[PDB]
């Protein structure tokens, strides 16, 4: 910050899981060598969509009490799957700043 904002979002797992897809990790970093776990898709009607807070391009930093800021993709996937039925996600989002260069 102020470039980013941070948010905690709790989801109750449903029959369609948490309702989103992720990409990234230390083994498959994005440009700039960013190992972050990023939301790439939110499915209609799933927990994330119904809660309405999560957005595509959000970066998941923590799942319950598991740090996922620097982990492999598979570990992130495991962290989310083993988090159980109530999942607390700590996320980072780029702050929309209406700035002007001087």
């Amino acid at each position: 910050s102020p470039e980013f904002e941070f948010e905690e979002i709790t989801l109750e797992r449903g029959n369609s899981g948490l309702g989103f897809s992720i990409a990234g990790g230390t083994d498959n970093p994005h440009i700039g060598d960013d190992p972050g776990i990023f939301i790439t898709k939110i499915i209609p009607g799933g927990a994330a969509a119904e809660d309405g807070r999560l957005r595509v391009n959000d970066c998941i930093l923590r799942v319950n009490e598991v740090d996922v800021s620097e982990v492999s993709h598979s570990k992130a996937v495991e962290a989310l799957k083993e988090a159980g039925s109530i999942v607390r996600l700590y996320v980072r989002r780029r702050r929309p700043i209406l700035g002007t260069s001087i």
